[PDB]
């Protein structure tokens, strides 16, 4: 079905374009679709792209607008004072500005549907809001509309919300086009999605991306599949993975590397209003923060993640307890039974549940999947589902039985409410994953477990050594295996911080020489160096030339395989900003062989300084391109919680960076 208006190549240079004569008399009926392809690489703070207004005296609040902010937020207003209606729908972090130095053509589709009383906005193929109202307001039914305007809104004869940008194509339809028809509108996206809302994970949200290039050429990604909005644990979160066999061009349907069944995997639209946005799934077990490494010797892929029992996160995790008991220099997982006040059980060899008060064993065993068996028979619990039908979050039994797991709220036997580290392996490069195994405590019986640094582990090039960085109060705790992840030992490296989220990632500068880059609380990224393949660690130094916030952000890092400007090169990915998680950059550093110092020579801006960029994952693709999977939004900001499809993937070449 044809547009009632089609126009193109409009330059918005702080001067509105009047299209009233062309458009206004064409508008008919109560349903409309706006399709617009536009660039804005230097937007004003708040600017309107399109406006339909009553421009007369006394009617300044009678207008429809499509607007954007220099934060990347997109929205509309639909206002009519006579009707007492002032609608505003918007979503932060919905836009691109630039990619490889060039302004990005954003594709916006806005649907105003009088029959369903629903307003829906898509940007770049992503639905960013869909809102139904009791009292519908057709956009051309605003009392006294007499102006159609590009690049401003005409109110009382003046240009409000002047825009800087361009509208390369704009079309209007006297129909609410279907979601199907929307899907056929061609896009000019600079990015792709690996994980996305409605995929096999059925999580509506994703955080904490990782990337790793396997020896076969397959590129593997892992991620937090986050169900209860974007909240850290406590929530329901699983760890999902996807891989690409064609240098990141296409990606497999995700599968789970680590998951719990105590709560249903539900695709939920988590409330974003101030009253409810802190609603949190409070009774589910969860995983959080994954990291991947490949072992050259066995060929296995190893993935670790933090594990949280039901109701548990970092804020309420039992510090002062590892969750294990030491009996002979061996560690056993503690368990508490229904009705006891203390943990009077342990899980011994082969999974036998022992009673500790009487050193007498039980008729209960824990299988490989941490599920409870009584006399070899699988115990079950009823699953929970969540909903907001009542006007607040509700967590309730759904009639389905699932194996009873010791990390569950409803389990007969429960682990200590603290954080653990789990490991799984894959023998087929991410096509399937084993059942996870808990790592032992490394800092003692009465120390809670360390926190995994999300991203990559390190496989040393000249040995079989595998390292996963973790952090805790006062130190980085490196976990080291020389036997394909069968056994681990720790290597502690003190840092001058108490209670820092010291997320750390490593690069091997040359054989046996590791530089670790890490998040701090100082506004600068720190580093330390090992020259004995991780046995001992230097004092902490700081990078100048990159700014982070006081609270910091995860940083990703790789050793590039090729020389640049004749030198060994390292590439860092991080926001570069002392204000928020925005201004994403890749920073190319050249190693000085004299002293292993790094000269941070090239800074590549991923997108606008004002556009969001948070946790990130970088990998050198088999073709020597650079793959970047990153949170394209401010994942700290309390205004940008619970956004869908903001973790995105781009492909870059080194010449783009320099
Ligand atoms: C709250 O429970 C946690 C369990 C493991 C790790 C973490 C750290 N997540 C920090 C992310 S952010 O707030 O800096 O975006 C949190």
């Amino acid at each position: 079905i044809s547009p009632i208006f089609q126009g193109g190549s409009y330059q918005l240079n702080n001067k509105s374009i009047d299209i009233s004569s062309l458009l206004l008399d064409k508008l008919s009926g109560e349903s409309q679709t706006v399709v617009m392809k536009f660039k804005a690489d230097k937007p004003n703070s708040l600017q309107a792209l399109f406006g339909l207004s009553n421009s007369k005296a006394g009617f300044k609040n009678n207008y429809f607008s499509i607007f954007m902010r220099d934060s990347g937020e997109i929205g509309v207003e639909i206002r009519d004072a006579q009707k007492g209606i002032n609608y505003l729908f918007s979503r932060p972090a919905s836009l691109w500005g630039k990619h490889k130095g060039q302004a990005v053509e954003n594709t916006l589709v806005f649907v105003s549907d009088s029959k369903d009383k629903t307003y829906t906005m898509y940007v770049n193929g992503i639905e960013v809001f869909s809102e139904t109202v009791d009292t519908f307001l057709p956009i051309s039914n605003i009392n006294g509309i007499d102006k159609a305007t590009l690049g401003a809104v005409n109110r009382e004869g003046k240009e409000h919300y002047l825009a800087k940008g361009s509208i390369d194509e704009i079309s209007l339809f006297n129909k609410a086009i279907s979601d199907q028809e929307v899907s056929t509108i061609p896009l000019s996206n600079p990015f792709q999605l690996i994980f996305q809302s409605g995929d096999s994970t059925q999580a509506n949200y994703f955080r904490i991306p990782t990337l790793y290039t396997l020896s076969s050429g397959r590129v593997l990604s892992s991620i937090d599949a986050r169900y209860g909005g974007t909240h850290d644990s406590k929530s329901k979160i699983n760890i999902a993975t996807s891989y690409s066999d064609d240098n990141g061009k296409t990606w497999s349907e995700p599968i789970f590397a680590m998951k719990f069944n105590d709560y249903e995997e539900q695709l939920v639209y988590w409330p974003r209003d101030n009253k409810l946005k802190n609603s949190q799934i409070s009774g589910s077990a969860s995983f959080i923060d994954s990291s991947i490494v490949e072992d050259k010797k066995s060929g296995k892929t190893i993935l670790l993640a933090d594990v949280m029992p039901a109701g548990i996160g970092n804020n309420n995790a039992n510090k002062a307890d590892s969750g294990f008991k030491e009996i002979n220099g061996h560690y056993y997982l503690k368990l508490k039974k229904n009705g006891d006040n203390d943990f009077r059980y342990t899980v011994r060899e082969n999974g036998v549940v022992y009673n500790e008060t009487t050193n007498k064993p039980t008729n209960y065993t824990i299988n490989d999947k941490y599920e409870v068996l009584e006399g070899g028979k699988s115990l079950t619990v009823e699953q929970y589902s969540v909903d907001f039908d009542s006007g607040s979050l509700r967590e309730r039994h759904n009639g389905k039985q699932v194996p009873m797991n010791v990390f569950y709220k409803d389990s007969l036997f429960k682990v200590t409410p603290t954080n653990y580290i789990a490991m799984t392996t894959s023998q087929n490069r991410g096509e399937s994953w084993e059942q996870f195994k808990l790592l032992p405590p490394f800092l003692g019986e009465k120390h809670n477990g360390t926190y995994l640094c999300p991203g990559q582990g390190l496989a040393l090039k000249s040995s079989n050594r595998l390292i996963f960085a973790t952090y805790t109060s006062g130190e980085l705790t490196y976990l080291i295996s020389d036997d394909s992840g069968q056994t681990w030992k720790k290597s502690s490296a003190s840092i001058p911080f108490k209670n820092a989220t010291a997320e750390a990632q490593m690069v091997e500068l040359r054989d046996g020489v590791i530089r670790t880059f890490f998040r701090t609380t100082t506004g600068k990224i720190a580093y330390m160096t090992s020259r004995d393949s991780g046995e001992t660690w230097s004092k902490v130094s700081y990078i100048d030339g990159i700014q982070q916030t006081s609270y910091g952000t995860q940083v990703s890092a790789i050793k590039y395989s090729q020389l640049i400007d004749g030198k060994e090169a390292v590439i860092l990915s991080t926001p570069n900003s002392r204000s928020g998680r925005k201004g994403g950059q890749l920073v190319v550093g050249l190693v000085n062989k004299e002293d292993d110092s790094i000269d941070w020579k090239y800074h590549y801006d991923i997108d606008l300084p004002s556009y969001g960029y948070a946790y990130s994952a970088i990998t050198e693709l088999p073709n020597h391109h650079i793959g970047v999977l990153f949170e394209k939004y401010d994942s700290w900001s309390r205004n940008e919680l619970h956004l869908s499809n903001v973790v995105q993937y781009i492909d870059l070449e080194i010449n783009d960076l320099t």
